[PDB]
DNA sequence: GCCACCGGTGGC
DNA sequence: GCCACCGGTGGC
C-alpha cells in the first residue's frame, strides 16, 4: 500500500513491495511516488528529481526517514 | 512501447 | 558477501 512519508516535501508516498518469484522472491523493493505519480526507485533518481532545494543527505531509501 | 518485475554487479 | 542501483525484458 502507498503510504505517506512525511520525510519528503508534501505529496510524496512510498510503497513496499515483496517480490513473488525468482531467487529473490521474498526480497523488497521500495518506491516513491511524486505529487504526480512518477515512481522513483533509488536514492539518486529521488534526488535528482527533486534538485538541490530538497536536502536528502540525511535521508534513508530503505526506511523512508530521516536518520541523522 | 510501456513498465512491473527479477537478476547482476561495482564498490564497499 | 552484501546491497544500492539500475539493466533486461515478458506480458500486455
Ligand atoms: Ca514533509
Amino acid at each position: 500500500k502507498r503510504m505517506d512519508c512525511p520525510a519528503l516535501p508534501p505529496g510524496w508516498k512510498k510503497e513496499e513491495v515483496i517480490r513473488k518469484s525468482g531467487l529473490s522472491a521474498g526480497k523488497s523493493d521500495v518506491y516513491y511516488f511524486s505529487p504526480s505519480g512518477k515512481k522513483f526507485r533509488s536514492k539518486p533518481q529521488l534526488a535528482r528529481y527533486l534538485g538541490n532545494t530538497v536536502d536528502l543527505s540525511s535521508f534513508d531509501f530503505r526506511t523512508g526517514k530521516m536518520m541523522p
